[PDB]
């Protein structure tokens, strides 16, 4: 009769997963590690390939209200406009990471997912068995691995990989928006100012609603000024002083971190009823803002491949050929853009940049052509 999964991570991909599967009939059951639900990050780009996913968890409205699509996405170098990109009518969106992780949560809960926090997987079995690290051993029809870049669910089996971390790193943050203190621009538009010189310096800027904006502030780990945090107000506002009212307002911040993004690349994605799904399987560089898009549409394309009628086991193979090559292309460009510094020349959200984007899991095909 009921179909049962045991879904480890309450991220994105794990919310995504459990949702997806809920509203298909499974009995679904989440197990987050974290004391409290929760998303850190600050905030986050979605494309119309998300978007489509949430349009299918039936979580697009609670998104679309408070989040923002700028007229358009512009790059500066050194303070000149090099490039402004509309994408020819490709959805997109920025929110903060709450905004979106809310939203999932809040979904979950109204289909009855059953959500377990301070509760981690520590190992899993390809014959449908995960076992948490109070020592409780789960069974169930489907063990989903959504344990993030440092999954045990996938180091427990073992799966050949390459795992790496980028040597920079970036402090994201949310501000006021501080919209009549910048005067006279486009802020409402992203903007992603670039310098090399005086020194090497950028800031992303994305605005995610009339009240919060959503800052990306990036600088060698090798800079002890850049690199600090709480933030040094002074190094930031000598490079970006157009920005002044909202780095004031990021200096008084005491939850700002450096990051730096870590990837993982892995021959398969499934070993019997366990599939590995966003970071835990293909955490790839931040460049085309694409993680938690192809992350998202993974977990909404398990789901559909598992109502076929086959096993569980047929179902997953069948899952990761299917819809596998799209993030493993997404995560190459991605990769390529981060260590070539291609985003500085702007224009570079060509056809190919954007094919995981254009993807509409729903339909499973590719819209919004360019
Ligand atoms: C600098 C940067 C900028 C980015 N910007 C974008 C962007 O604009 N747009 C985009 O789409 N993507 C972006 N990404 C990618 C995005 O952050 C990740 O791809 C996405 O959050 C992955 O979601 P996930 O659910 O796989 O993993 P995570 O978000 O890591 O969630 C995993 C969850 O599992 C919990 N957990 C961990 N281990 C266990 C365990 N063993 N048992 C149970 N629970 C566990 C963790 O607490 C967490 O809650 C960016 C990434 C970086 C580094």
């Amino acid at each position: 009769k009921t179909r049962r999964a045991e879904v480890a991570g309450g991220g994105f991909a794990g919310l995504t997963a459990a949702i997806a599967l809920k509203q298909n009939g499974w009995d679904v059951r989440l197990h987050e590690k974290s004391s409290e639900l929760r998303a850190f990050g600050a905030g986050i780009y979605l494309w119309h390939n998300g978007l489509r996913v949430l349009e299918g968890l039936g979580a697009l409205d609670d998104v679309l209200q408070g989040s923002h699509t700028p007229p358009t996405y512009e790059t500066w170098m050194h303070n000149k406009s090099v490039s402004k990109e509309t994408f020819n009518g490709l959805p997109w969106r920025i929110m903060t990471r709450s905004h979106l992780h809310d939203a999932l949560v809040n979904r979950a809960r109204a289909l009855g997912v059953d959500i377990s926090v301070n509760s981690e997987a520590v190992a899993a079995d390809p014959v449908g068995r995960l076992t948490l690290q109070t020592g409780e051993v789960l069974e169930a029809d489907l063990i989903v691995g959504a344990d993030g870049v440092g999954s045990k669910v996938r180091d427990s089996i073992g799966f050949k990989q390459d795992r790496w971390v980028s040597k920079d790193g970036l402090i994201r943050l949310i501000v006021p928006r501080m919209k009549k203190e910048l005067g006279h621009g486009e802020w409402d538009n992203t903007i992603d100012m670039w310098n090399f010189w005086p020194r090497v310096q950028r800031i992303l800027y994305s605005p995610c609603n009339e009240n919060e904006l959503y800052l990306g502030l990036m600088a060698p780990a090798a800079d002890p000024r850049g690199s600090s945090v709480p933030i040094d107000l002074e190094v930031w506002v000598e490079m970006f002083p157009f920005l002044e009212p909202c780095l004031i307002e990021a200096a008084k911040l005491k939850t700002a971190r450096y990051d730096k993004a870590e990837t993982t690349k892995l021959d398969s994605w499934t070993r019997g009823k366990v599939a590995l799904v966003g970071d835990a399987a293909h955490a790839m560089c931040p460049a085309l803002a694409q993680g938690a898009g192809c992350a998202m549409v993974n977990a909404f394309s398990l789901s559909q491949d598992l109502e076929e009628g086959s096993s569980v086991e047929d179902a997953l193979v069948a899952w990761e050929t299917r819809i596998r090559p799209i993030t493993d292309r997404c995560q190459a460009l991605s990769g390529d853009y981060a260590a070539n510094r291609s985003l500085s020349k702007g224009n570079m959200f060509t056809p190919a940049a954007l094919e995981a984007a254009r993807y509409d899991p729903l339909r499973r095909v590719y819209s919004w052509p360019q």
